[PDB]
């Protein structure tokens, strides 16, 4: 019989990556898997506009309920896409809605590896980008001269109801930005446990990255991480052979971390950072490793009941330049590994959360990865890695289908 | 007849770098250049303490007057140095006082090259780090649950004197940072002119780097840059053959620029960014190129009279490990190029801003660089680049001196 897929959210996009995933689902998944449990959504930019973003709200509900989401690369309906695709209004990135809706802890941005193919980092690197806070949720104005004041009124504790001044300053420029944001740090306890748990299992040395020497409000990010590490993990990292006895958890300034990403070509490390530092440093990570497609973008949140909500995504876009070449009838070569890693992660997590056909699902997802890697080893991978004698998009997809059983 | 040095501020530090520059002043500069106009200051940590920091104030006043400063690496008299150096008390970093005193608008962070020795970037790269604003001067608090409010009362325009809300948010975490900052943008006009002028002279393509797509308050950094470019430079870039007719100034997202720094190993570009982004990106630049010592750290400010105050530094410390080796009688090999590039920059600026012996100064500073590079090509540079067969600190210094004429 076919494998019974556990409940999972599937978010379809458009252009080259949707064409490729249509093929993968029809030729790899569907012959071997009953996908009745998959709740599919059309997140075309046109469909987000056509539905007034009801589809995005349905995605968020489904994700809370099901706990496991695969999302394809999607076209954010920016002002430029309104012009091109002929939309009625512009819509922001869906990332904010997912990160708030699923109580986001981290975006895991890990290097993707192929056994037998050398990429930039020799051994796995793990990266946690704190999923919330910082300038991504700032309030701001662009102003001239005047008086800026920031007040805070606690709602509990000894000084509940008493307003204090956080900051007061005089703007003396005709043009200035004024900006306020917050970092919520309660979930850094969860982040730390998630990060250090991962790093231990991977046997990689963990590092915490901030600008806390100068941006002193970040100190709790470090302190929370170090406390969890010392109390709950340090002896375990010693016993795993990862760190020497007496070796303390290392703090890296963001300034240093940017240098270490270029230097540490052997890999075998983990970093955790705030939202913006994570955004920047993981794109650097992508470039050093190979390209955006070879780093994960795995959002990890938590339901109110304590079950982890995991969404998985490739880190490249929809690849319109290649899609246009397809409709002109020219040969394409899209590497589907990024998206497949995400689908694997989503299918695996769905199987674990719901305990539906768990053994057979892990065996099948493992088999997909193994077959993919073996083809790359054999010189039958896509042209990004195997050169001009590498396979086209369709040849690669058919090659895997023939190998799968 | 010696070259007449223009008025210049010389700030001496301590340890190995002061020892080296003492030899360079004695053996390269003084025999060939009348340094009567140099005002020299002793910025040993011990001397900041011994003068109750009058020496720092004297440096700042002289720099305002003279407009050209070379500063050696220095040891900030932190709490850690008090016991070690026998100080009465600790003293803060001088950098803020220098930046405010000299109306700093940018820290210029440029790659340093040796003709015939391959470093990371083949051709010069220029970087401007905006020297003001951002989280470096943020007000902040670490708080629990409560209401945060940011208001602004403009002092000009039709709504002058009326308070408006910039931001309002409810803090729902037991542990959170709340942060307010501003970006003064009036001086981006001056920064733009300086940046594009330098890029034109260098014949490199300029790029502006921000996160303005998400951090929308940054938009004016781009708008001011692009407006100055279009109105005052684009035609000249076309005339010089640096850019083609109809080629527009490019904006790079900060997380794209981190990838470009690894990718663009040919060099031959310039970037301008906000304070924090510059701080992080220029260290990445250091690591790609070679190490921090091969990138400049030159503060540039605008004098009230319209001319520029320029201060030049190397981006390494005082090299205490070599100083200790030196004092035990062991061989050393300090590469003085970073500091020499700084001194060259200061002497050239002094000659140019005061219009004193420009041709002879520029010829002499060019000669020092030409002699240095040739020695490295012969394998008679310092041991960092030339291996164990390279010259010692003193041998290298004497090798240059005998070739200067
Ligand atoms: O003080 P800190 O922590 O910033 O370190 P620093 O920059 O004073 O020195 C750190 C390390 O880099 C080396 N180094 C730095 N500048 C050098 C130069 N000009 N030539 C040769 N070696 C150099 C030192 O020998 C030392 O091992
Ligand atoms: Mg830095």
């Amino acid at each position: 019989s076919k494998i019974t897929a556990a409940p999972m959210v599937y978010v379809r996009g458009e252009e080259m990556t949707a064409y490729v995933m249509d093929l993968i689902r029809s030729r790899w998944i569907e012959p071997r898997v009953d996908v009745g449990g998959w709740e599919t959504f059309d997140l075309r930019a046109k469909n987000r506009d056509d539905t007034e973003d009801r589809v995005l709200r349905d995605v968020i509900e489904a994700g809370k309920r099901i706990k496991a989401i695969f999302k394809e690369p999607t076209v954010t309906p920016t002002a430029d896409q309104v012009k091109r695709l002929g939309l009625r209004k512009s819509w922001g990135s869906p990332n904010g809605a997912m990160r708030r809706g699923w109580n986001g802890i981290t975006i895991s941005r890990d290097t993707i590896h192929i056994d037998g193919v050398e990429l930039g980092y020799k051994k796995p690197v793990l990266f946690e980008r704190h999923a919330v806070g910082g300038e991504y949720s700032a309030g701001y104005k662009n102003v001239g001269k005047g008086k800026l004041t920031t007040t805070f009124t606690p709602s509990e504790g000894p000084d509940a109801g008493k307003t204090v001044v956080v900051d007061e300053r005089e703007i003396v420029d005709e043009e200035a930005a004024v900006v306020t944001y917050h970092n919520p740090y309660d979930n850094v306890h969860d982040l730390a446990r998630f990060f250090f748990g991962r790093c231990l299992e991977a046997k990689v040395t963990p590092y915490v990255v901030t600008k806390k020497t100068v941006f002193k409000w970040q100190e709790p990010f470090w302190q929370i991480m170090r406390t969890v590490f010392d109390e709950e993990f340090k002896a375990q990292f010693v016993a795993a052979g990862v760190m020497k006895e007496g070796e303390e958890l290392v703090h890296l300034l963001s300034d240093a971390a940017t240098m270490k990403l270029v230097q540490w070509r052997q890999g075998g490390f983990g970093m955790a950072a705030h939202n913006y530092d994570g955004d920047v440093l993981t794109d650097e990570l992508a470039q050093v490793h190979k390209s955006p497609g070879f780093i994960t973008s795995n959002l990890v949140g938590v339901h109110e009941d304590g079950t982890l909500i995991k969404e998985f995504e490739a880190s490249h876009g929809t690849v319109a330049d290649m899609d246009e070449a397809r409709l002109r009838g020219e040969e394409t070569s899209l590497n589907p590994l990024g998206m497949v890693e995400g689908l694997i992660g989503a299918m695996n997590h769905a199987a674990d959360v719901h305990n539906i056909d768990r053994d057979r699902t892990h065996a099948f997802t493992t088999k997909m990865r193994t077959v993919i890697h073996q083809l790359f080893r054999e010189g039958k991978g896509t042209r990004d890695l195997c050169g001009p004698s590498g396979l086209t998009t369709e040849q690669f997809i058919d090659a895997v289908a023939e190998r799968l059983d």
